[PDB]
């Protein structure tokens, strides 16, 4: 058949702290029609805010990837983005008792599992994807994103911290999605922070939740995290899984691959706008047939 578009098959509820308010927030994942795409509810407020996750939304940019609209604001919906795209979900509603997404263990992986746990349905309508057809680059200072035409969908990274945990690391990671599992290589890689700045942070109003039970927390010399970590390339894996929700923004899943040198929400937001603007970069397209493809989808 047709590669369908991909919605909730149940009702998702969770509950958690939001990474940098540290507030208590409930979120609900629900089913959504055809062509909705993903969008954020504050349901706190009444009438609710609603904010599609789209990059024409993306206000601030700074430690996390925030939506805004009038004057309210949904925070780091960066890791649940990725989360749906790496699974291929479409259309869906997120409400939020609160102005950020729970932080949940710092991965995309328990979104994962109460997603699959619920199950996706398909919908009556094929799935559109965004296929790159040149080369779109962005650069601010030593920092730079880059889409290139790719037939299935490829994401590279590459960080260069001056750090003695990082230094003589595995800093560079490729994943082709079409031999690499998103559940099992990408979605576990946890965030990170520096015990360094967490006075710094707090005094901003940043990292209120963050702790070990969310956070890889890098001391001057060691990781504090007393139970290690999950990939020995966790790190670059992440900003991997940044890369992936960030580029969601755009609405569609995408054929094309992505590679970033030093990147984050900022400059990954500026590739999507300088993207979207060059119509010539990119088209819609459908797959009447799921066999010939270059990217697939698990059942859902
Ligand atoms: C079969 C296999 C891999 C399956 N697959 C397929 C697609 C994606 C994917 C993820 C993100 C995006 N995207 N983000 C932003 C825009 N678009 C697009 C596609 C992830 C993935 O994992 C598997 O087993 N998965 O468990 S495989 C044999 O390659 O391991
Ligand atoms: C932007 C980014 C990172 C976001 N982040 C994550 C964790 C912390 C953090 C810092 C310190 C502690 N802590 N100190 C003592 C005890 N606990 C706990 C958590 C700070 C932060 O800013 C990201 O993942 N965005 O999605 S990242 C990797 O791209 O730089
Ligand atoms: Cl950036
Ligand atoms: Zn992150
Ligand atoms: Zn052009």
């Amino acid at each position: 058949s047709m590669i369908k578009q991909r919605t909730l098959k149940n009702i998702i509820r969770a509950t958690g702290v939001g990474l940098h308010s540290g507030e208590k927030v409930y979120l609900t994942l629900k089913p959504a029609p055809v062509d909705t795409g993903i969008v954020f509810c504050r349901t706190d407020l009444d009438p609710v805010v609603e904010i599609p996750a789209r990059a024409e939304n993306v206000g601030e940019t700074t430690m996390s990837t925030t939506l805004v609209k009038g004057d309210v604001k949904v925070d780091t919906v960066e890791h649940l983005l990725s989360a749906m795209a790496g699974l291929g979900i479409d259309n869906a509603y997120v409400e939020l008792s609160a102005s950020e997404v729970p932080i949940m263990d710092g991965s995309a992986g328990p979104f994962v599992f109460l997603i699959q746990s619920a199950g996706l349905q398909e919908q009556e309508a094929a799935k559109k994807f965004i296929r790159i057809k040149r080369e779109v680059s962005v650069e601010e200072g030593d920092k730079r994103a880059v889409f290139v035409p790719f037939d299935g969908f490829k994401v590279s990274f590459e960080i260069d911290f001056d750090h003695p945990v990082f230094r003589g690391r595995t800093q560079q990671a490729s994943v082709d999605f079409s031999s690499t599992s998103f559940v099992k290589e990408v979605s576990r890689a946890r965030t990170f922070g520096f015990m360094r700045d967490i006075e710094y942070l707090r005094s901003q109003n940043l990292a209120l939740g963050g702790s070990v039970e969310n956070a890889i927390v890098v001391d001057e010399n060691r990781v504090l995290n007393e139970d290690g970590l999950r990939y020995e390339d966790e790190f670059v894996k992440h900003k991997i899984l940044d890369a992936i929700g960030d580029l969601y923004l755009l609405g569609n899943s995408l054929i094309g691959e992505f590679r970033g040198f030093k990147s984050g929400h900022a400059l990954n937001n500026q590739l999507l706008r300088t993207l979207i603007a060059d119509k010539d970069a990119w088209e819609v397209v459908t797959f009447e047939d799921a066999r010939t493809a270059p990217i697939s989808y698990m059942r859902p």
